[PDB]
């Protein structure tokens, strides 16, 4: 087909083409979990969608290729590993061929549908995008009858004053049920009607603003759509003008190599710089650009590879909007300790802790489910690592810390002949605006759409509170984390692990008082946490007074020394000569006793302190983590399930009185504390609950 | 007593703590509310200068805490606070409130434990933002701290006995700090067993209780400050989306008191009082170099006010206060109720006089608020005086602030359309860092002015509540490399969120001169919040996909434009005619500087006010001049329907917004045309005491 070899010179797949990468990918899905299964044709379903005859959109088996307009759209009915039975989600697509693939009102108006729809169903919405932004025109019509009223006609480089029809032009028009397409007024000149041209409107839509208000449209609908289903789009050739801001609407973005994310070319931008600036549309929006700024989630090789990140990253999501996270236990099952564990004094990559590490002796497993770690914004912020993960089947959210020194490099800017490339160094353990932007991006996007409880592996010293990070914004960044911890849904688990810490700045924006609905904080046994670190508290409460005091206490010499000074009978010399003994001995003293006093605040910073002072639910053991948080998250799941069914019973009601009242169904000897007690009997009775929900509601 | 001999009691002398206040460079807390007084009296001034006012129109009482925990109003002798946090509630008589309005001031005592954060002031401030929040009143907060309370436990540090490697030599290092047995029965006999945790051994044969972990038996030593300041972060963060929500930075504000100034977001900062998270001589000693001279180096206004964090400066704690009396003059007297009308002398009934021209540079706030010229005063659109501009340190290529139309009050949004520059300062902790000045081009939305536009809705959105104008004046998004890399596509999506949550009217104005193109008008287009957007063009505006030299580039090319010369030009007609049958290629060259102007025109002529009226995308054409008087009542009009749909949303259970409006209009008499916004207004007026009656019940 020509249509086919048209799309493939644009370097990317051709739209009626895409159903069967996502067959592909979907088979593979399956390879990867159960080498053993035999699938059949019925898995995996791709039905196209098109208006009926009252504009509403419905699912057709047609001939591919018959789209009218530069927008198509499927519904995919699929068989997958954490839905053997079948999940569905929404495909749109521009169609490259179609007038480039650019949006003219009738390509909003469907995608606008098509968003609906998907939003309506809660089901995901995975946006294709190739195209040239909203879609340019002119009055064609207007081009062979306008006339230029000229300051003389025999000079026409002396200029003009105004456009105009005659009336065989606006004869022209009405013969051919065009009169609309300017507006004129009448004037007379050397014996001649002359129509002056005041505006061109165009008997052919799609020329200009009607395009803008489908692109407003349309932006405004994948915002909407982005607090409410699970919005990913896929750049598979380029994305322009409306396209750019479509995958930054959607949040979710995996991007094609060698596809570029523009506002305005290349070509355009040299034209009004005045000089040849840009070389491609790729120095503008190619990868090393998105992906490094976190517009882009994710890279992709080629299409395929696309497609495959996409089904991945949905194997982690609810098959719609309010249903369960999706189980999906592999061979790593919750019952062991975890094997790798961090110490203070050799370097680490958070991801071991996570994941595990493959070693000489075999594989140290981490916290959570071999193989299930799912990396997404790896190209932005480094110091924070953000992903997808299981623990014991179970999908979540987890942001980890990177302990290691990020640097990223900020490209020479070719519109400035003085700019230079530049390195920044950013230190493990800190916040900077870059790292906390991705925080509470992650927060944000696990929260909405995703709608997967989450796990920080707290492990910050706080904020960078240096000139140009205060200027550069981070208190700005540092808050958008509290706004997002606010408006989270799903359980959250904050955990200091081992080694790990937080201070004054960085325990400020993740307090479980922030959503004491959601929130709920555990300190590792080898965890610390304070206002300050103890050099900061020692310099504002142990001070010289205490250390000499200290010293009196502690030092033979000091002490006997400072008691001497008690004689009244003394000489001024020999009094002056022990006061410089004292004062000798002082300095002496002072580098051990400020180590003491290191060492006496340092006992203030511990997990049992957190624990007595009723900061934290329970301090932990690394090792036993796993085994902890599995059924902890399990309870926890469950308990929101019932809070949930509670809630659309008997009208309103508070938080802690509609937990309150499902503990009350507990049997009497249960233990509310005990997590695997608690999910072991919700589980055994979810339908005798489930007619108590139902009865008790008289 | 000092001095001796004064006219008046010595206030410095009766109350100490109001001279410790002085010593620190800032307002006693206890004689904020005298500084109240003097802005709303010399608010009345402003207003009318001949109004007398007494004693009755302010009133201050303080709020405490009762036996049952619960905020009661007392009256009390200044520096009684048995906290480090105090709060007030004002009852004052206004210009736009003659009969009173209120709020709430919470304020640190910088006197009482340096103003730390321990967790009863959490508490406090705490229950006087739900205080607030639960009367809709706006909440005021005086930010002069130093963070979260720092403690150790000092029943411990006289206590505590060292575990030396060698008793003789200290400098050999220590093991352990333990307690004697003799240690252990001073705390037993105190009742503070619970201390510390110890670990019993026996070394010598005498018993050494080594200490495990320190807790203490006073509270406000570490993490329950931690646990206290996330409480007030989540409280803040809540509170600006539901009450107007203001700060005034009149001392330091370090750590959660830095986080508390961004999360209640509008700020007015004192000249010389630092934000700061972590001060100079830490960041010195993390850095191990003398990198950092002040906390204002880090924190000052030429940080916080150039990057938005700050709204606004004050040259002192009076003007500061006067700031935001002026700020809340916008403000509802509480939640929801309606928008403070304060008519002036320049009343509703005039043309527009300041009028920018397409060959002249201008100032938007000429157009704005008006102009002082030499032959007297240009009139701008709004309200003369009425003008309060925020956020104008920084990103200046756009212009925020608060304006009142024939006195209602609304927030407008203009473009700069001269370039900006701002200076980066020079990065002390970089020896390779120098200060760099960036320009950016007038009429283009940059990283740091498309944050600017999304905040500014927020801010009016959230807590003032006032309807909105937007002179929209963008050619597009900034395309280039380096704010590509810098992420304009973010910040560009945050104005479409900012206006999907936006709940009054808003009316979005391309004025004359001005534009939207392709990338600009996506984010402002109606259809993103059909409810509250309407969007208005001037006769001399311009709006297409892309400006006339782009539409041209595409859509009239080097052959369109051939066709033109051999249809309009009887020179190049003539060699066309004889070739049909080198020379012809002169005519060209001659014609095509001139072809080209028409070419531009004729692209110009679709991009026209007209196009968008006949297109539907715009709901009215304007003429500047009257844009004050058309505005007026539009604004006036929609206010009163929309306080009609919501006092529909007190009937009848739940009914679409489309079906309120179509109801209400439905009410409108024959007389009454509902294209008319005066008589609409007027009729609404006349009859709300009625409709209120006929409503209850109907
Ligand atoms: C330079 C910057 C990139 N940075 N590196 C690392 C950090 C930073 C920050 O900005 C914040 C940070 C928070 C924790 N912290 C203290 O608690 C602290 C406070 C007072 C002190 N006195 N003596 C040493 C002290 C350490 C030290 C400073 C950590
Ligand atoms: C360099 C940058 C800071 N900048 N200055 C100003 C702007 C920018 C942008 O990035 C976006 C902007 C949008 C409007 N625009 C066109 O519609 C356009 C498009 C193609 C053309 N071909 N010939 C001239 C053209 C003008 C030109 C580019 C405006």
């Amino acid at each position: 087909q020509p249509k086919r070899y048209k799309a493939h010179l644009m370097g990317t797949t051709y739209v009626y083409d895409f159903p069967e990468l996502f067959r592909q990918a979907s088979s593979s899905q399956w390879k990867n979990f159960s080498a053993d299964v035999k699938l059949t044709d019925d898995f995996f379903i791709s039905n196209e969608l098109i208006e009926d005859e009252n504009g509403e959109l419905t699912e057709v088996e047609r001939e591919p290729g018959a789209n009218a307009i530069g927008m198509v759209a499927f519904k995919i009915t699929v068989k997958t590993p954490e839905y053997p039975r079948g999940r569905q989600f929404v495909v749109v697509a521009n169609d490259i061929t179609f007038k480039i693939g650019s949006f003219g009102p009738q390509e909003d108006e469907f995608f606008n549908k098509v968003t609906e729809y998907a939003r309506k169903r809660g089901i995901p919405r995975i946006y294709l995008a190739a195209n040239s932004g909203a879609r340019i025109g002119m009055a064609e019509e207007i081009v062979p009858l306008f006339q230029v009223a000229w300051n003389d006609a025999a000079n026409p480089d002396k200029g003009f004053q105004y456009l105009y029809l005659t009336s065989e032009g606006m004869e022209t028009l009405k013969k051919f049920d065009k009169e609309n397409s300017v507006l004129t007024e009448r004037t007379v000149i050397n014996g001649e009607e002359r129509f002056v041209i005041k505006t061109i409107i165009g008997s052919e839509d799609g020329l200009g603003v009607e395009c803008l208000r489908g692109s407003g449209l349309i932006a405004g609908a994948t915002s909407r759509a982005y607090h409410d289903i699970f919005t990913i789009t896929l750049v598979t050739c380029r994305s322009v003008g409306i396209g750019a801001y479509l995958v930054r609407l959607g949040q979710r973005a995996i991007q094609v190599e060698g596809q570029p994310i523009i506002l305005t070319g290349a070509s355009a931008l040299n034209k009004v710089l005045g000089r040849e600036v840009y070389t491609s549309n790729l120095q503008l929006g190619g990868t090393q650009i998105m992906y490094n700024n976190g517009v882009s989630h994710l890279t992709a090789v080629d299409d395929l590879a696309g497609v495959e990140k996409i089904v991945e990253w949905m194997s982690y999501v609810p098959a719609k909007r309010n249903m369960p996270v999706p189980i999906l236990e592999t061979k790593d099952t919750w019952d062991r300790p975890v094997d790798f564990t961090p110490t203070n004094d050799e370097t680490y990559d958070v991801r071991w802790m996570i994941e595990g590490r493959e070693t000489e002796s075999g594989f140290e497993y981490g916290l959570f489910d071999k193989g299930s770690f799912f990396e997404t914004l790896s190209g932005w912020a480094k110091g924070v690592v953000v992903g997808r993960a299981r623990l014991g089947g179970i999908p979540l959210g987890v942001i980890g810390v990177e302990t290691r020194t990020v640097e990223n490099l900020i490209p020479a800017d070719p519109a400035n002949p003085n700019s230079a490339e530049t390195l920044i160094q950013q230190a493990g353990q800190v916040w900077f605006p870059n790292s906390a932007f991705k925080t509470a991006q992650a927060i944000n996007d696990f929260n909405n759409g995703e709608q997967l409880p989450m796990m920080i592996l707290a492990n910050w010293r706080g904020f960078s509170g240096g000139q140009r990070d205060m200027f550069n914004e981070v208190l700005k960044y540092g808050s958008f984390i509290v706004d997002a911890l606010v408006d989270y849904k799903q359980p959250i688990i904050i955990y200091i692990p081992p080694t790990g810490e937080l201070r004054g700045g960085s325990w400020v924006v993740v307090d479980p008082t922030i959503n004491a609905d959601q929130m709920e904080m555990y300190a590792d046994v080898n965890a610390r946490a304070g206002v300050l670190e103890p050099e900061g508290t020692v310099e504002i409460k142990f001070r010289r007074e205490k250390l000499l005091d200290t010293m009196n206490r502690l030092d033979d010499k000091y002490r006997e020394l400072r008691s001497q000074l008690s004689n009244k009978s003394l000489a001024p010399e020999v009094h002056q000569q022990i006061s410089k003994q004292l004062a000798d001995r002082e300095r002496e003293l002072l580098p051990i006793y400020g180590q003491i006093s290191l060492q006496f605040a340092d006992l203030h910073d511990r997990s049992s302190r957190m624990v007595a002072k009723g900061v934290i639910s329970k301090e932990l053991e690394w090792t036993e983590a796993r085994r902890f948080f599995f059924w902890r998250l399990r309870r926890r799941l469950n308990e929101e399930y019932l809070i949930k069914r509670l809630s659309h019973q008997v009208g309103e009601a508070s938080r802690l009185e509609k937990i309150a009242r499902i503990r009350s169904w507990y049997p009497a000897s249960v233990d509310h504390e005990d997590d695997r007690q608690v999910a072991t009997w919700i589980e055994e009775n979810y339908k005798t609950l489930d007619d108590k929900l139902k009865g008790l509601k008289l």
